[PDB]
């Protein structure tokens, strides 16, 4: 329960290390 920007940041790092790097750019292209 935060802001749309902060919500993407909260779900854009847990993955592993290199997963968040590709997830913040390839998500909008392929969800």
């Amino acid at each position: 329960s935060v802001s749309e920007i902060q919500l993407m940041h909260n779900l854009g790092k847990h993955l592993n290390s290199m997963e968040r790097v590709e997830w913040l750019r390839k998500k909008l292209q392929d969800v």
